[PDB]
């Protein structure tokens, strides 16, 4: 898939302003170097995961100052996909670890609900119209399925859905509005798929004068251990993305993906 | 199969009478099967559904309850089982047995049934999630549903469908002898769930007597609550009590509300950019 790469590739064909900037400041080259260094790491011991994090830090240090200063709102398109593409690298080896061919490992809309909204009494009997609500998540590990409804009139109406085992939101900074929105989604997500792990990953924290809502979210990671308001202050050094957190997150995901979950009895 | 007259109450008597020798003795000695047969025959024989015909169905209902409920109450008691509550259910089956031509389609469900509430996923493991993800349909028992039935199939990468029968209601009605606090709260909770699952389902709570100790006020998602006899369940206790009959005009009001609902176009995209508004 390559979420971040795909955004760059399309902006470079389509957006004259942004393609100019990409060439002049060497974004494509830096991106290529990040991908090539990331995709060649085969193992997932602690050291390998810390190598992925170093390449991630390097890429962000190279490219985020360009996104921030050289693009307008041409760049609240570019920056957020970096973490998403990162997770695709981190979890690109799960097929051989767990012995199954996992179709979803990228941003996707995970199933929330099925409800029925027939046009009329005829329709309700013959072929009831329905809605699958799904929620876009920054990163999902899951399966895809087909959902078919059939009435008396014999034809099946089918919808493709994604069922997550893991879903991760990825943000630069976590503020009040977003964290509340995440806690509401967690509630829906746990009714729909009780065995889905739900993580909110941010680099910076920005809850100011306010108290975080820790609803049904399994973990919140603040990768740089710093407050958002430090960013505009005089001579500011951003902490790197902490490799120990990503190592912790990796282990928790993998532990979850290898376990049993549900059982008619045991 | 298709069947709008399943005789829920008749079926209860018939099974009690085959299985419970004590109860079947009581049935014969006090003429319950005869009174029941008379109720069914008078109900089945009313062909129209104008106001007067609906009042006639209610009179037959009143008569049958007057005949049989004092027997259930005093001669059987806890062996009354599902006996007394099914009368109102069988009643609604009579009331709605002829809707097929008015509405233009044969309605498959018109009986107590579990209407679909939600679909959620509970895979056994990562293998199962990809191949064939296990799931749960939550559904709610209602005393009477007018609705359709559908098949829900989920399929993973390993091809084969896991199928479940569901019922999708257009109307769902709870039927009780008396309405108390616990049941009303439980009904209000179900109404919230029921409106997310099937927003175009009409939801009614019908009882004969009211038993709300508290007059504390709660808005709810129940479309109508009918107290058929307009009395309190505290009068029933008292020395020398005459029960008010089931009021025919309320049942007439309920019938008309159901029929208006079943005739309407519920979801109409083209009828929304026409008007301006989505409702009235
Ligand atoms: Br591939
Ligand atoms: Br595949
Ligand atoms: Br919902
Ligand atoms: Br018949
Ligand atoms: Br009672
Ligand atoms: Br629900």
């Amino acid at each position: 898939v390559y979420t971040h790469g795909g955004k760059l590739e399309r902006k470079s064909k389509k957006d004259k302003t942004a393609s100019k900037v990409f060439e002049e400041f060497g974004v494509m080259e830096a991106y290529n170097c990040w991908k090539e260094a990331s995709l060649c790491i085969q193992q997932r011991d602690k050291d390998s995961v810390l190598k992925l994090v170093a390449a991630l830090n390097t890429y962000k240090d190279a490219v985020e100052p360009i996104f921030d200063s050289r693009l307008n709102s041409a760049q609240e398109v570019l920056q957020p996909s970096i973490l998403e593409e990162f997770f695709e690298y981190l979890f690109s080896r799960i097929d051989s670890i767990v012995g199954v061919n996992i179709p979803i490992r990228h941003p996707a809309k995970g199933y929330l609900s099925l409800s029925f909204n027939p046009h009329n009494i005829e329709t309700l009997i013959q072929s009831p119209e329905y809605t699958v609500r799904a929620k876009d998540h920054d990163f999902i590990i899951g399966g895809s399925a087909k959902l078919t409804i059939q009435g008396h009139g014999g034809e099946g109406e089918t919808t493709n859905i994604v069922v997550p085992a893991v879903a991760i939101e990825c943000k630069r900074y976590l503020e009040r509005n977003m964290l509340d929105e995440c806690a509401g989604t967690a509630e829906r997500l746990k009714r729909a798929t009780p065995y889905c792990l739900y993580f909110v990953v941010a680099e910076y924290l920005k809850l100011d004068d306010g108290a975080p809502e820790l609803t049904e979210i399994d973990e919140i990671y603040i990768l740089r251990h710093q407050r958002n308001s430090e960013r505009n202050k005089p001579g500011f050094k951003p902490n790197p993305i902490d490799g120990e957190l990503i190592w912790d997150l990796y282990q928790e995901v993998m532990n979850h993906l290898g376990k049993i979950w549900w059982d008619p009895n045991s």
